[PDB]
């Protein structure tokens, strides 16, 4: 056992860390379900489970730099068949990705994150609710504000 003699944070930035790789994981294997054709909702099993970690906000700085911002760009993702399963974990995440502090544009740019949204924001099969939330992201994740406008 130990004790708190300077900075005590480990044990939970191993667990933020271990969800970024666990949430990889499982966009990976919806890939090798799909490649065998086979049900892939690898990311809806794990939906309830990042929820309860991802609105640990206390956490932000370890989420963010860990690249959380890059395993939700790949759940967003679907599978080459075009079926959007991904609808329902989609609903949650949407929200947590708007409960983020500061992260900086880069991280969105780089992960992809405004990619994976505005790609779903267009798409012609969702839902207004669902694209609402969407549309929203891309407005504060940096509005281009090109002119001709008040």
């Amino acid at each position: 056992s130990n004790a708190a003699s300077g900075t005590f944070i480990s044990d939970a930035d191993d667990v933020v860390s271990a969800m970024i790789v666990k949430m990889n994981e499982a966009a990976e294997e919806d890939r090798q379900l799909n490649n065998q054709k086979k049900p892939a909702l690898k990311k809806l099993t794990l939906l309830p489970a990042v929820v309860m970690h991802l609105k640990k906000q206390d956490l932000k700085e370890t989420f963010i730099d860990s690249g959380v911002m890059s395993a939700i760009k790949e759940w967003l993702s679907p599978l080459p068949d075009r079926s959007l399963p991904a609808l329902k974990i989609r609903e949650e995440l949407l929200k947590i990705l708007q409960e983020l502090p500061s992260v900086s544009q880069e991280t969105l740019k780089h992960s992809g994150i405004g990619r994976a949204v505005m790609y779903l924001y267009k798409h012609p099969k969702e839902s207004r609710s669902n694209k609402d939330m969407a549309g929203k992201l891309i407005n504060e994740w940096s509005r281009p504000i090109f002119g001709l406008g008040s």
